[PDB]
């Protein structure tokens, strides 16, 4: 028993990550067979960052303008080229610790785990929730871009995430690994807002579910809405509507506990509307909504 | 910025877990160069558990009552021995991936990553106070005695939990390398309680700064108060009376944030008598204790 934060063991993930210098900047890639991928904003200068032209500055750089340091050991960088905000470059070392692994997109309201680095050299790893808004409250100081976000599937690692920059709000912004940004963001340092968040509803269901089943009962009441009258308060509370598909999601959980979906909003709907009265759940004085529901089952087996 | 609860890196971690079963029980062990760490209760059987004599069980034992597994590899087992509560297995191969390593036993309030493990196989990483009461708050199933938690310098892993045992309330009990216990539990399933705990003051006090280094300021005040006016307070509200030490300890956050640690302190007692009101702090509404000077310092370098 217990409910923890987890990250997912991260060995596999360590093995990857290089320090890529370019001039004056240095942040950090990911070696993955012989590609070393990483934001492409290490070309920039200081005054280049207000709004540079990527396209320019790469055809200025030859291969011998990039440093990549795996440990001590110097890597000869072959090639190089860009894809969307991130920089691949091809060096004459396949990484002999290379995963299995996959590049993947991922959707707001999935979680992941970030290996934050600096100077290619693993600091921590913590769990974070891609938000509704495509920003995620991340601990990231300077150096730390390039660092990665991942979840592990049997032995095989699907990176998510690229760090890239911090908002105005402390909140942090980046691509896939292919380059994309989540959210509407550019790699420019502008002045650039995070929207407005909601909260995870799917979420905090399955965080409920996780407290029933450590014991925690005392918000259950005997009460069922209906999908659409609950729905209606998620407005309210600035939570996000709830969807068949998400029913669906929370089943085993529900199946497990013996409380329906329905059910358990009903109790949600009455923690909204009358807070907690100095109580606690899992520990928390606040519902929480950075566990999915995968989470839960993984971390709540018995 | 931000500021999360971090867990280090658990790859030099990874490369030491096995699988040790003896009979139908099967736990974690710790591979570090020739030597198998584990739980010394893995010889019980499910009648002896009430009150074994393990000099007893293990009298009875031979090199191959012992399976143990690295990956696919199995290990065979060429010695046995116990040291107080963990039983060490002598195998022929040394680990290769031997981390330099250290045994070390931490004092109450301190924090360190546990590394949660089944059949020998890495579940997943999360960050650990040792309560004052010489318990975790930990998330643990059955199979996984024998993770380890632990923190790592610069390259140097230093151990200090080995998991062994979950108690009524929930919370977990656990020994040092050497196999000593943390606090007065045995390792037999009988009746045994976490006495009362406190908060830990200092870490308190530590996550307060972290959350000035990181711009909530709300419940900074003008006062200052004295130490025996404030340990007045904490025991009040069941917190460990703060010493000069730990005044010492905070020096460095205090000096980087510009704010003396008494006058902190008159912050922590407002905030004690009157409650948050709605407001939060770091996204917590409960003061956090988990988070040594040492945590925060490490994650606020800016
Ligand atoms: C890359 O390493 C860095 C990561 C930022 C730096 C502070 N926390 C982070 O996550 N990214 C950038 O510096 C990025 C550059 C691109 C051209 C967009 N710009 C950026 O984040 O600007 C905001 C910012 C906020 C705080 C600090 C503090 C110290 C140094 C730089 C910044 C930048
Ligand atoms: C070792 O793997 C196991 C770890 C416990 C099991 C549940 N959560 C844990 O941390 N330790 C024991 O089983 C231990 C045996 C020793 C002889 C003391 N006994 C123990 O923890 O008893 C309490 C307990 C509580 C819940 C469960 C659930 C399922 C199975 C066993 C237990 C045991
Ligand atoms: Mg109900
Ligand atoms: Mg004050």
């Amino acid at each position: 028993s217990g409910f923890r934060k987890m990250a997912f063991p991260s060995g596999k993930v360590e093995g990857c990550m290089v320090q890529v210098t370019c001039g004056t900047t240095t942040l950090n890639g990911l070696w993955l067979d012989d590609v070393v991928y990483c934001p492409r904003h290490v070309i920039c200068t200081s005054e280049d960052m207000l709004n540079p032209n990527y396209e320019d500055l790469l055809i200025r750089k030859s291969n011998h303008n990039f440093l990549v340091q795996a440990g001590n050991v110097q890597l000869r960088v072959i090639g190089h080229s860009m894809q969307n905000c991130v920089l691949k470059l091809k060096v004459d070392t396949a990484n002999p610790k290379t995963p299995k692994y996959k590049f993947v997109r991922i959707q707001p309201g999935q979680t992941f785990s970030v290996l934050a680095c600096y100077n290619g050299s693993p600091s921590g790893v913590y769990q974070c929730a891609m938000r509704p808004n495509f920003t995620i409250k991340g601990s990231f100081l300077n150096g730390s871009c390039g660092s990665v976000g991942f979840n592990i599937d049997y032995d095989c690692v699907s990176f998510c995430y690229m760090h890239h920059m911090e908002l105005p709000t402390g909140v942090h912004a980046g691509t896939d690994l292919e380059g994309n940004f989540y959210g509407p963001f550019v790699d420019r340092q502008t002045a650039q807002a995070a929207g407005t968040d909601t909260t995870i509803t799917v979420n905090v269901l399955a965080w409920l579910y996780a407290a029933v089943i450590n014991g925690d009962r005392w918000f259950l009441n005997r009460f069922t809405t209906t999908l659409n009258d609950f729905n209606l308060v998620a407005m309210k509370y600035n939570y996000e509507p709830l969807t068949q598909d998400h029913v669906d999601i929370l089943g085993p959980l529900s199946a497990q506990t013996g409380i329906a979906v329905l059910d358990m909003c009903a109790s949600l709907k009455e923690l909204l509307q009358n807070g907690m009265n100095g109580r606690t759940i899992l520990g928390s004085a606040l519902l929480e909504d950075e566990f999915t529901p995968f989470d839960v089952v993984r971390q709540c087996s018995g």
